């Protein structure tokens, strides 16, 4: 059983061998998509990050040091990869490392200690002591003062403008020079040295003067004096050593200088990242019109564009309020508070006013200052001041604190310059920038308004303004004191760049990520609503409570584990089997068209008359059908694993899971393939069915809902989704390496209940035959030839068919047919009807294959392909050309050919000359002549003339019971003559048979010699008019004993006979009566196609409902206003609290409120959230989980896991594999820790865990535990927060720093001015800014949008339900806080109208494919208008075809009328894009009806020459599509030449008509979304639908479509009968006929000359019926018919007897009823016109001879008057055409079968090569050249009544056009043709211009 597959693949293999194209196209086109989609893969490499960490923010309620520079700091919040220590338990702040920091906390170090510091006043009375008891040591350089008892030389003595010495006779040129170096050389050394250097040049005066000096000792020894200045300077020098140790020790604004002052000094200067390092280091560690211009550069200095975005909400804007009673003024006093603890710098140039002279005066000229640089050096103060100093710190030096101390000038200029000269100025510099940078910064911000409605409108204006921060609006009750209602709401209204977008409450289709762009997705706490929310809370509590602030509040986010992101490869293998599906749209295809395609043409049929099953047929096709799909599947591994797309999973299974959805998508091919009944309408609509095949998966991928076994109940229905849900099973288990076996399981059921549908839909859409009953004998030639009985056809096909049993006949078997049912099916071949061509195969291959697959092939038909190449004759050209189609003419030689090749025991073929006249009974006629001699050959028939040639027997079935039997001769001489006879035994008048054993005067000297020949040789004379067939009654031999009778008249008497034997021999109103006519017509086959096409109705409607209630589900995006609350306000989820410093101050007065009775969160006494819905279902009592046995490898754990790490480590994201979370080995952060169920969620309380890393790993765990079930997770929690404790390390509180600032104030000129008070004050609250008596800390995800001011809510609430003094409840207080943006601005409402036009160019290309989809109906009525029937046919009469285009277009509009109008009524009853309104009416309605007549024009020149049925349909969907996205590009210029091809747009659719409605659509709804919203809140333009912007280019140019109607008709305006030209002048009473075959033009010049073109083209012109000048008169009159049947394809019998009447006779009363005279006379109105429309068989040729019988013409024409005419209508439907020429018409006749025509007809017809000139008579012309078939294969009347007095058997004589007959029988015919033959020839002149003897029966001329 293999050969007859290995050929039959043979078949299938060949069938795509021989075409190449789409081979190419097959294994190609997966290349192409899969190599660009792989392309697009490889421009996104996968996107990596490391384990990111986040720094903490802080909230204006920790301090106001800490938040400014949590937003100078982290602005990019840059994922440190280590936990950066705000992540660790205990330790919160991050900013040690801060040196500004530092600089305040010198402040609270100076201040503390100047609290306690008693230096200068005891200095005050060292000064004191010594104005009052020595009473004089004011000295400066110059001279020197003492007034006491001259304990040491007391004395004076003046380097003055003379040597003045007070204590003797001084007198002096030595006088100036000697002061002059005095005060020159005053010090404490030169003293001595100038008396020195000075007694060299001078005498002993300088011995008793420096005697006196050198007791005087510089102020040294004089302090040794007095005790009591001992112990008072005493307390000096340890007051200046603990200021000394103090002042140096503080070492920030020294550090400060010396990191600022390299940068704006050296030569270059260039900008760096050393500016933003260098203050990076400052403020942080190492990981008008000025100020305008100010704003300006900063905004255009690079990396600072964040932090810009950041602080324009801190320091321009303004913020705004709502009802202002005096409490809820407590509430912005408050804020304002906490805006005032930054306003200490207002004050800060107040005090350069006032303190800067006291300062550069008491470091010039306070004497208090000149003891301070005096004992700031000696060599006491070296010891001791060096020794309290060098004790001090590591100091600069005592000389270098002298040197920074006390100039009177500078001393050097280029040495070293370290001083307050040099300082003074530098802090001067320092304040006026800080004083002019600082007054730009409103910290007036607050405005309270009554009216929030003014509020709203004052916003939008403040906000075009440039300066808007929030806008606070309350819900506070009345202008009434009661502080707050205990529950107050609030409403942070801000603008929509700043305050998130909230209309979604997560991230929509979940992909990983940490969500932390600082710029697009941190928007709260840039643009700053958290601010608001901080700062506006702990108001709200300071209220209603009374304590200060006790809290600070961080925020941290939660770290994200080291992911990556590749989300092509996600979306990709989430989205696998569309691309997938691609190539297999095209393979699918290709395999449904080869299926159908031989299901056409009859290849399956007549297969199964070869003896095969139709399992070797499905099975053949399966295999076939698999090879190249599976190679293509190979093909995608090999560029799916090598082409870097799915690793992770071995690339073998994906072969084999490809393997079998190739498998299922050829089942599901077969599916769809077995349902279908013509080649390219399946070879097109096939794909789109597997379009529609696949996409419920698509509508599968988000609804979720069919779980469980509702995945199997749409898998075993649906294959695709079977495949889409196992390759989700490969995207899953895709990053790291329900289930797969479901798919494959739904797969194979899938496709075994698909094989169960190809059966099940298959069967739902000596060679005797005994069966009464016969015997086929030996034969040589059989015949059945019965119409009578309608079963002949199933007695044949019956008798080799699929039936042993009969169907309603005769259930008996013949020559036992089921005994051999393989056998005998293995014996005789067939040959049906319907011509086995193997279409394209090859010709010896036709015959190897029929051959070899009837068998004995590799040795027999290798013989017998040559004797069957001596059968056909043209065995090289065989070779040369071998395609079947190529061949021509003798195809059906081949048929017969290979029906008889092999071993023919009963070749039982039927009708083998349904072919060309000189080869049908030569071809076919000739074969079954020389292959006569092997054995049997049955053969059924049509035309009888092939079968009296035939040459064994005949038979005729009367009702099923053969009514005659026996050789031809035998019903002859019983009863041409036997096709006449085919009528009269046809009934039941009698019946004869002859069963025996199978194993021209000439002729009247002939005929007398069968005279004197039927005696002596017992024979039957009968002479058929050509060829004298001697019948004999022998029952044995004599065929040489009967030669003399052929010896007589021996010149070609050939025996071309056979056998006991038999011998032969050779010897106006009337144009619109039309006009509605045809729009009768039309409205006949719109009213009749109810089964018929309402699809072209149904399918644009539907696809508009499918584009509508698309539109319905969208989001609307203009709804960025909402009003949501800020609880949780998330599913299910469960926070956690970590209790860190468990040291019980008030952070357990914390969490002891934050886990009682009120609960975590807003509720008060009520439900008041929405869908909170309280529900306290949950223990109060901790109940942790139980654990696997790993509690001992906690143990082993304990064993060297402590807080450093606390897990193992995890599965690492790696270098050439990649992983998208990152897994853990063990558990990481492994116990499950204490849990609490309180409301919706199980707070679970970590208490000194290490935080960070247990975040890290346990989201991990839960996300890849809930990602391998695929549940497609969202996020297990949202946000925890530990509590704290941050140190009091320190100086001792806030109330000491304020009593610092008390008595501080009290010292040193107390003052109540504007500067001093303020600044001192403001210092004091900027001061007790800083101190965070405990802080909590928020850990919030961000991977919910509006998480981090929900738990700030939330926290806020808690310190709320801490802090109040014993309430009867801390239940009834609380605090939400609504988030509700602010209302758009121009630019904002403009471009949201352009987003929600794009959306609805949504509903423009799907209209325009509706409306797109409506012509093509109209096309292809007009294609099965054109193919043959009544283009041509309505042509054919006088038409004029402008009545003809304009009746079929008037038609299609007003068939157009209707669905666009239902599509108007669509949505018009829903509510999208049209309305009541009058500019949504007119603009819609006016372009869908002109723009029907935009098309229905244009598609006519696309359907003159479009030469293929019903797919004008599918391609001009196509290229409409295709104009409809070339619109959607065409207007999408929104991602002056932009507006010179958008601009240009118009002109390029002025010409252009079908993307007009599309585009100028959508600036219909462009305009009326846009004026909606614009006026919708401000002023008035004019709406502008019908204007001349948008509509008006639509009605310009499809008005103007009317001029492509005008291509239309003027593109179809440049497109009896006496043929004697430049002689057959065929008469008005003839029957003429055109019978030859040396011409081939006269039929293509007949339709041409009964069309418009009355001569040949590149012939003779000349007058043959010139239908030119009077025109719609002869060629028009003239009915014609076309080769096919004009069949009207689906209108009506009757009707399109009446209409075809009406089109033409202007009779129109009695053309109502023509069709009586013209339907009663065809003789078709029982069967033919009640059962209207394709009426089958026969009855419609009979149809078409009827629609040329009503035009009542001048000459007719009928060609191919009988194909299928067999029983009666051969003769009977010629016999009407015999009353038509008879009743003086003059027909004409064209035919391929010269017997039925020659019959009727009177005069022949055939064109040499110039005109016809062919007039003959039939016996004229067997005369000169049965006869008809020899002569067409080869190249007054009164004298009867004479004859039938000579021949006394006068019978009758049925006339003709020259010619007489004569039908007397055969009795004794002796004298009967010899006295007419003699008298025949002798009185020839009776039959003078019939001129002719012609020749049971007779007929003579
Ligand atoms: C909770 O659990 C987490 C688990 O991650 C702990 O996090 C650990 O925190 C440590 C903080 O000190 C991290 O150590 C850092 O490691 C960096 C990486 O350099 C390593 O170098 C060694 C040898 O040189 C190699 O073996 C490693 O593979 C790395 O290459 C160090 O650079 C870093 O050192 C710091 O650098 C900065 C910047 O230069 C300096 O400013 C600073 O002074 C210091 O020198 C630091 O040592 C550790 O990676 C991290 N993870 C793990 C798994 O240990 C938390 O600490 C736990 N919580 C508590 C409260 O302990
Ligand atoms: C901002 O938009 C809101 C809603 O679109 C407007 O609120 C309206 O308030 C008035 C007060 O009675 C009523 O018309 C409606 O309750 C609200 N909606 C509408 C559509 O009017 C608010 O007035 C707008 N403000 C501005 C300045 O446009
Ligand atoms: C600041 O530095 C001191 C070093 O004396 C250290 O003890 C303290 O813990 C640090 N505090 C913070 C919040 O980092
Ligand atoms: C200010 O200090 C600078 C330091 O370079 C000095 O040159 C200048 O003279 C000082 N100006 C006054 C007015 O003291
Ligand atoms: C608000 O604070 C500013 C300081 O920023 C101050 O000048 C102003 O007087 C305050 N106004 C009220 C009403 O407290
Ligand atoms: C709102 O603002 C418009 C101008 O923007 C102004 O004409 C109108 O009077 C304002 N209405 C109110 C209630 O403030």
């Amino acid at each position: 059983c293999w050969p007859q597959l290995r050929l039959l693949l043979w078949k299938n293999l060949t069938f795509r061998r021989r075409q190449t194209c789409q081979l190419l196209l097959e294994v190609a086109w997966p290349l192409f998509i899969f190599l660009i989609l792989i392309s697009v893969r490889l421009s996104y490499p996968p996107y990596e990050q490391h384990e990111c960490h986040f720094p903490n923010k802080a909230m204006p309620s920790a301090g106001t040091l800490p938040w400014v520079q949590g937003i100078i700091c982290n602005a990019n919040n840059p994922c440190f990869r280590y936990p950066t220590p705000g992540e660790a338990p205990g330790v919160v702040g991050n900013f040690n490392k801060s040196i500004v920091a530092r600089l305040f906390s010198d402040a609270r170090r100076l201040l503390l200690y100047s609290q306690k510091d008693t230096s200068m006043k005891d200095m005050r009375k060292v000064l004191r002591t010594l104005q009052q008891i020595k009473k004089s040591s004011s000295n400066l350089k110059l001279q020197d003062f003492l007034v006491d008892n001259e304990t040491f030389s007391g004395f004076l003595y003046h380097n003055l403008s003379l040597p003045k010495s007070t204590v003797d006779k001084m007198l002096r040129s030595k006088s100036e020079e000697m002061i002059q170096l005095g005060d020159q050389e005053v010090s404490e050394l030169c003293g001595l040295p100038r008396e020195k250097l000075a007694a060299a040049e001078r005498v002993l005066r300088s011995n008793m003067d420096i005697l006196k000096p050198i007791l005087r000792t510089l102020n040294s020894t004089s302090p040794f004096p007095s005790k009591e200045l001992a112990e008072a300077t005493k307390t000096l020098l340890h007051s200046l050593g603990t200021l000394a140790q103090e002042l140096f020790s503080m070492r920030s604004w020294s550090d400060m200088r010396q990191e600022v002052m390299f940068l704006t000094n050296v030569n270059s200067s260039s900008s760096s990242t050393q500016i933003y390092q260098a203050v990076s280091r400052i403020v942080c560690g190492h990981p008008t019109p000025y100020c305008n211009d100010l704003m300006k550069n900063l905004e255009s200095s690079p990396l600072s564009r964040i932090i810009w975005k950041a602080l324009k909400p801190l320091l321009v804007g303004k913020i705004l309020y709502t009802p202002d009673t005096p409490a809820t003024r407590q509430v912005m006093a408050e804020v304002n508070k906490t805006f005032q603890e930054l306003a200490v710098f207002h004050d800060l140039e107040g005090m350069w006013e006032e303190l800067s002279p006291k300062i550069w005066t008491f470091m010039e000229n306070s004497q208090e200052m000149d003891l301070v640089r005096m004992l700031l050096d000696s060599r006491d103060n070296d010891h001791f001041w060096e020794q309290q100093l060098d004790g001090l710190d590591w100091t600069a030096q005592d000389i270098v604190a002298f040197l920074a101390k006390h100039p009177e000038d500078v001393q050097s200029s280029n040495g070293s310059v370290y001083t307050w000269r040099e300082a003074f100025n530098e802090t001067n510099q320092a304040i006026r920038t800080i004083s002019r940078f600082m007054e730009c910064v409103n910290l007036n911000k607050l405005e309270p308004i009554a009216t929030e409605v003014w509020l709203i409108n004052k916003s939008m204006e403040l906000l075009d303004e440039r300066k808007f921060w929030a806008g606070i609006v309350f819900t506070g009750i009345t202008p009434g004191s009661i502080e707050l209602p205990h529950h107050v709401k609030y409403k942070i209204r801000m603008d929509i760049d700043n305050v998130e977008r909230t209309n979604k409450i997560k991230d929509g289709y979940w992909d990983p990520g940490p969500r932390a762009d600082p710029f697009e997705d941190m928007r709260y706490v840039w643009g700053g609503f958290a601010y608001l929310q901080d700062v506006v809370e702990q108001a709200i509590i300071r209220v209603l409570t009374g304590t200060e602030k006790k809290t600070g509040v961080y925020m941290q986010q939660m770290p994200y584990p080291c992911y990556v992101d590749d989300i092509f490869l996600r979306v990709m293998s989430r989205s696998m089997p569309l691309f997938m599906t691609l190539a297999w749209i095209y393979s699918v295809a290709v395999i449904i068209k080869g299926i159908v395609y031989e299901k056409e043409a009859r290849l399956k049929e007549t297969m199964r008359i070869m003896g095969l099953d139709n399992s070797i047929l499905w099975f053949s096709w399966f295999i076939s059908s698999l090879i190249p799909l599976l190679v293509s599947a190979g093909l995608l591994v090999v560029i799916l694993k090598l082409g870097n797309l799915l690793p992770y999973s071995d690339p073998s299974v994906v072969f084999v899971f490809l393997s079998v959805f190739a498998v299922v998508t050829i089942l599901q091919c077969f599916l769809i393939s077995t349902l279908f009944s013509r080649a390219n309408l399946a070879a097109a609509c096939g794909g789109i069915i597997y379009f529609t095949l696949y996409l419920p998966y698509v509508l599968c991928v988000a609804w979720q809902d069919y779980v469980g076994f509702t995945l199997k109940i749409f898998a075993s229905l649906l294959s695709p989704v079977a495949f889409g849900f196992g390759c989700e099973y490969f995207a899953l288990f895709e990053e790291q390496g329900f289930n797969l076996t479901t798919s494959v399981s739904m797969m194979l059921f899938d496709t075994f209940l698909y094989g169960v549908m190809t059966w099940y839909i298959e069967a739902v859409f000596n060679l005797v035959k005994v069966y009464r009953a016969l015997n086929f004998y030996e034969g040589q030639i059989t015949s059945f030839l019965g119409h009578n009985g309608a079963g002949k056809t199933t007695t044949m096909s019956i008798l080799t068919g699929l039936f042993p049993p009969t169907s309603g006949t005769a259930y008996i078997l013949g020559k036992d047919i089921r005994s051999e049912m393989s056998t005998i099916r293995q014996n005789l071949g067939v040959c049906p009807q319907h011509n086995v061509l193997f279409d394209m195969l090859t010709v010896e291959e036709h015959i190897w294959f029929y051959a070899r697959l009837k068998g004995l092939s590799e040795k027999h038909v290798k013989a017998e392909m040559e004797q069957m190449a001596l059968d056909v004759g043209l065995p090289s050209s065989k070779l040369k050309s071998k395609t079947s189609q190529l061949s021509g003419g003798m195809q059906r030689k081949l048929s017969v050919a290979l029906a008889f090749v092999g071993g023919s025991k009963v070749v039982i073929l039927d009708e083998p000359t349904a072919g060309v006249d000189p080869y049908s009974r030569r071809g076919i006629w000739e074969l079954l002549l020389k292959y006569r001699q092997g054995r049997t050959i049955i053969l059924s028939t049509h035309h009888m003339d092939e079968a009296d040639v035939l040459g064994d027997r005949i038979a005729i079935i009367s009702h099923g019971k053969l009514c005659c039997v026996g050789s031809s001769l035998f019903l002859k001489n019983q009863l041409l003559t036997l096709v006449k006879k085919d009528v009269e035994s046809s009934l039941s008048s009698c019946r004869n048979s002859s069963s025996t054993v199978s194993y021209d005067a000439g002729l009247g000297s002939d005929h007398e010699s069968d005279t004197l020949t039927i005696d002596v040789s017992a024979i039957s004379n009968l002479i058929r008019k050509h060829v004298s067939e001697a019948r004999l009654v022998e029952d044995i031999g004599h065929e040489l004993t009967y030669v003399l009778p052929y010896e007589a008249a021996k010149e070609g008497a050939f025996v071309e006979l056979f056998h006991d034997l038999g011998i032969s021999s050779y010897g106006w109103k009337l144009t619109q009566q039309q006009f509605v006519a045809l729009l009768w017509k039309r409205l006949l086959i719109a009213r009749r196609s109810r089964k018929g096409f309402f699809a072209q109705i149904v399918l644009p409607a539907v696809f508009v409902c499918i584009a509508l209630v698309f539109s319905l589900i969208v989001p609307p995006f203009g709804k960025y206003p909402s009003l949501e609350l800020q609880p949780w306000m998330y599913n299910e989820q469960y926070t956690f609290v970590s209790n860190d410093a468990p040291e019980d101050t008030g952070t357990l007065e914390l969490l002891n409120a934050l886990t009682k009775d009120p609960g975590f969160g807003t509720r008060c006494m009520e439900g008041n959230p929405i869908p909170d819905t309280p529900c306290q279902a949950g223990e109060e009592e901790w109940t942790t989980a139980p654990v696997p046995q790993t509690i001992m490898d906690l143990f082993q754990n304990g064993n060297w896991t402590m807080q450093n790490p606390s897990p193992a480590c995890q599965c690492s994201s790696d270098k050439i594999k990649k992983m998208l979370p990152v897994c853990p080995p063990g558990a990481g952060g492994l116990p499950p820790p204490q849990r609490k169920q309180n409301t919706a969620d199980i707070l679970q309380d970590l208490t000194g865990r290490n935080i960070s890393d247990y975040l890290v790993k346990t989201y991990v765990q839960i996300i890849a535990k809930s990602l391998k079930n695929k549940i497609w997770v969202n996020e297990f929690r949202y946000g925890g927060f530990s509590l704290g404790v941050s140190n009091t390390q320190a100086l001792p509180p806030s109330q000491e720093v304020n009593d610092a600032i008390k008595q501080m104030k009290k010292h040193l000129k107390l003052a109540k001015d504007s500067s001093a008070d303020r600044f001192l004050n403001s210092l004091g609250r900027f001061m007790t800014g800083l101190d965070t008596k405990n802080n909590v800390k928020v850990w919030f995800n961000n991977k919910g949008w509006h998480a981090i001011s929900s738990f700030l809510n939330v926290i806020n609430n808690a310190i709320l339900r801490a802090n109040l003094q014993k309430g009867e409840n801390p239940s009834h207080y609380g605090i939400t806080a609504f988030n509700h943006p602010l209302n758009l601005t121009k630019q904002q409402l403009s471009e949201v109208a352009l987003m929600t036009t794009s959306v609805d160019v949504l509903v423009s290309i799907c209209v325009i494919f509706a409306m797109s989809f409506v012509p093509a109906s109209f096309v292809v009525f007009l294609i099965q208008e054109r193919v043959s029937k009544a283009k041509h046919l309505q042509f054919i009469s006088g038409v004029k075809p402008v009545i003809y285009w304009l009746s079929n277009f008037v038609w299609d509009m007003c068939n157009y009328v209707v669905p666009a109008t239902l599509v108007i009524i669509i949505f018009i009853c829903f509510q999208q894009k049209s309305y009541v309104s009058s500019t949504n009416l007119p603009v819609l309605a006016l372009l869908l009806l002109l723009y029907g007549w935009s098309i229905t024009p244009l598609m006519y020149p696309a359907s003159f020459v479009f030469k293929i049925p019903s797919t004008a349909y599918v391609v001009l969907t196509s290229v409409n599509l295709f104009i409809g996205i070339n619109g959607s590009v065409a207007t999408f210029v929104l991602e002056l030449n932009n507006i010179n091809d958008i601009l240009k747009s118009v002109f390029l659719i002025f010409p252009h008509f079908c993307l007009g409605r599309g585009l100028i659509d959508m600036v219909k709804n462009q305009a009326m979304a846009d004026a909606l919203e614009r006026f919708g809140e401000n002023r008035f333009v004019s709406p502008l639908s019908w204007d001349l912007v948008g509509r008006n280019l639509f009605a310009m140019a499809v008005e103007g479509v009317v001029f492509f109607l005008i291509t239309v008709l003027i593109q179809y305006r440049f497109f009896e009968l006496t043929k004697i030209y430049r002689c057959v002048g065929i008469p008005p009473g003839e029957c003429f006929g055109l019978l030859g075959v040396n011409g081939a033009g006269k039929s293509s010049t007949f339709k041409m000359l009964t069309g418009d073109t009355t001569v040949t083209r590149g012939d003779a012109f000349l007058n043959k019926n010139s239908i030119l000048s009077n025109i719609h008169e002869v060629h028009q009159n003239m009915g014609y018919c076309p080769q096919f049947d004009a069949i009207t394809e689906l209108l009506t019998g009757r009707e399109h007897v009446e209409f075809f009447a009406l089109l033409r006779g202007v009779p129109e009363k009695e053309v109502g009823k023509v069709g009586e005279w013209a339907i009663r006379k065809l003789g078709l109105v029982k069967y033919g016109e009640k059962y209207a429309g394709n009426y089958s068989g026969g009855n419609k040729r009979k149809l078409s001879t009827a629609m040329a019988l009503i035009g009542g013409p001048p000459v007719v024409f009928l060609d191919e008057p009988t194909t299928g005419m067999d029983p009666k209508a051969r003769r009977f439907l010629w016999n009407c055409a015999l009353s038509v020429v008879k009743e003086g018409r003059s027909v004409v006749l064209t035919s391929h079968s010269m017997e039925e025509c020659e019959a009727l007809c009177t005069r022949m017809a055939i064109m040499v090569n110039g005109r016809f000139r062919c007039l003959g008579s039939v016996q004229h012309l067997k005369n000169r050249f049965i006869v008809v078939r020899i002569a067409g294969s080869n190249p007054f009347g009164l004298a009867f009544p004479g004859s039938v007095l000579k021949e006394k058997h006068r019978n009758m004589l049925q006339y003709q056009l020259p010619s007489s007959l004569s039908s007397l029988a055969r009795i004794f015919s002796i004298l009967s043709q010899s006295k007419k033959r003699l008298h025949i020839e002798d009185y020839s002149v009776s039959q003078t211009t019939l001129d002719q003897v012609f020749v049971h029966l007779k007929d003579l001329s």
